[PDB]
């Protein structure tokens, strides 16, 4: 199925009718980093495999669903689960729910990952700011925007320089001041490294050479997709280990004590997010 | 349809048959600077789809065809329209043109196509003869010449240390010479963004501390169809625009803004590639 | 077919049936490098077309067979003959044949194969002991582990800080010292250059750039299938030219070059890899 303006089209009628939310605010929450999603209001539930044309889940399976509802007072459309490239996803499968989103009327994307810390001064537990990319997969003719043009949807040939939108950033950095957890907060540019290997030690050396602050599996395709269409994004990186560090000790990473971050900071991200939905413009 | 030799055979005996022309100079003129092809002189205009084995091109849309005839008194073979990788076109699909044009009796191989600045001499509206590149998909796996070799065109393993032809520079600058746009010529270090997305500020930057001197999206896959078959080669970038200063001064680029250099170049870079036409060996 | 345990143990089980070898080593040795095959004690010669869901290998064509046998009184598996991606093998072909080992009881690989030199140091005739890696297909979202994860197998996001095993690397160099050809061993990193053009001359200085000691076509997809299911690696490159050297000389490379230096080195690497075969743990 391709992510065109007529299969986006059958999608968001089959939400509108069943739903009655008209979204301002899309949000994608990574793994451990989901618990706004169930405090939100008059929330409706909308499984994945129900609504026309979305993609196929089932062999990675876990959770995939639409949800609907409020947060502060404001309107919005969550993606709750994994749509990663390194699980083999399309190009179009990717795009397809970005789209519906912007056909629903959302304006503002806000998302959040795990990651590695590139960046000397990056300690686990830290959160990163995303301010520009390095799209490794873009350079090497795998971007998220090769084969035929959506031209409904934005240009064949888009300019990210104001992909990551400044007066977003400044609002987040504001309210964790107003929290007093500003010291936690970093800015940064994010490497993109297919995955679903963990960058190795002489990547993660390399990285730093080339000016990368911050490397992950995720966000750049949704960016890409988002800022093709004109919708405004947030990102914000959670820091799982400092890997130039960890290469010059020669010491390991599991699943276990990456997940064990996000556990870490769960509370406080929620907290975070659920403000800065209710304040932006 | 892959690439092989009964099947470039049967395009080049279709062609035989219409044109009359043995051409010994191909040509691929990027957009907006295709306006020698309407003055080769007593030509023939041959439409890809009417062309055994030709790539479809239906979903692109646009022009499509190939033009034989004669410049300076040398006879050509002029591919016009658009055929790049971040259209999602295949190896085989990029491929089969150049190994007709062999099969025609080209020898020489000449390319323009506009791209972006990473040296920071480089100005909008100057000419880069390419020296060398950086092929971004061909390290990260899509190569063009990944999958089966055809033997009967080249080997296995093609060594590029010449696929840019040194005395074909060198009679591009002297001809600049002579007509007292020196000025405006430089030479440098080609990297290939698979894109369409233009390079990021952050991208661009990476760039410059690899050693690039331009960066653009189309030219190396041809390059190197053509060396590995021993077409030989020159390639000439028209710079759009400095995208270190742009990431330096936070300014943005647009389609329209590149389009219009292209116009600004055409008439001088059409005066140019016919007297390296008529004069090379 | 997918590289599964289902499709990965029916190959096993016919394996077993005709062979009556239990293996614990498995060898993978890159073409001119393979006469210790020819060497193996009472030996079973199993062409992969015979064996279910054996990837097909006959567009490329030359020998494909799995032998077992016994060396320096250890039982052995070797792949004879060549299975490389810039050929057009899905990654769930490259895979298929490693997690078979695995089923059979494989606990060690050991792999070889000629490459280019990038560290200044290293000469025509040179072994590398590989110590780490940058792979610039996985960075670029042709990692060999894209698609499903095989769970029965290992993890969804391996970590490779531990893929090339530090002891292996100290006894094969204990071997050489011993032998008195410690001078020709070095130890570095090597860049997986997904091919089949070589190196390009800006290309090498690049890699220079970012600490690259070796650069080659082959190995790193059998290394992260190996480490994802638990089989520990020795990975070395014979080095077939200095590719800076020959950047700033103007100096080309090709196919009879290549094989020479194999020629050159082949019987000393069979008696370096057969006293190791006889010492490992
Ligand atoms: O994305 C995840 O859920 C994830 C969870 C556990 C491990 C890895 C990932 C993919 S990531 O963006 C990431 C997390 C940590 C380090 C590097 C990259
Ligand atoms: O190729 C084109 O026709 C083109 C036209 C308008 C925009 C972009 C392109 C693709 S390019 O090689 C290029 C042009 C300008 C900057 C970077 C890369
Ligand atoms: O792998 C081969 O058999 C091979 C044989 C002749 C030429 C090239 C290769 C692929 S390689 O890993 C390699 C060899 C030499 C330089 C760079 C890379």
């Amino acid at each position: 199925v391709v992510a065109n303006y007529e299969n986006a089209s059958m999608a968001a009628d089959y939400i509108k009718r069943v739903s009655n939310v008209l979204p301002d605010i899309g949000i994608i929450c990574g793994s451990g980093l989901g618990k706004l999603i169930e405090e939100i209001e008059e929330r409706k539930v909308i499984p994945y495999i129900n609504i026309p044309n979305f993609p196929k889940t089932t062999v990675a399976g876990h959770v995939g669903n639409l949800v609907l509802g409020s947060v502060g007072g404001r309107k919005i459309v969550a993606m709750q689960g994994r749509l990663h490239m390194y699980e083999g996803y399309s190009n179009q499968e990717i795009a397809l729910p970005i789209r519906v989103m912007k056909l629903l009327g959302v304006r503002v994307l806000l998302i959040t990952n795990l990651a590695g810390g590139i960046n000397r001064k990056l300690k686990s537990g830290d959160f990163v700011l995303i301010k520009g990319h390095i799209n490794f997969p873009g350079l090497g003719l795998n971007n998220v925007l090769v084969g035929p043009n959506q031209d409904e949807f934005g240009p064949r040939f888009p300019d990210l320089s104001n992909a990551y939108d400044r007066l977003l950033q400044q609002l987040a950095l504001k309210i964790a001041q107003e929290n007093d957890f500003q010291d936690l907060v970093h800015e940064g540019v994010y490497a993109f490294n297919g995955g679903p290997t963990y960058e190795s030690p002489d990547e993660s050396n390399m990285l730093l050479k080339l000016g990368c602050d911050v490397v992950g599996m995720s966000t750049v395709p949704e960016v890409i997709i988002a800022c093709h269409c004109g919708i405004k994004v947030l990102a914000v990186s959670l820091i799982a280990n400092n890997s130039i560090l960890d290469a010059e000790n020669d010491v390991s990473i599991n699943h276990e004590k990456v997940l064990a971050v996000a556990e870490k900071r769960a509370d406080l991200l929620q907290m975070w997010f659920k403000e800065i939905i209710t304040r932006l413009p």
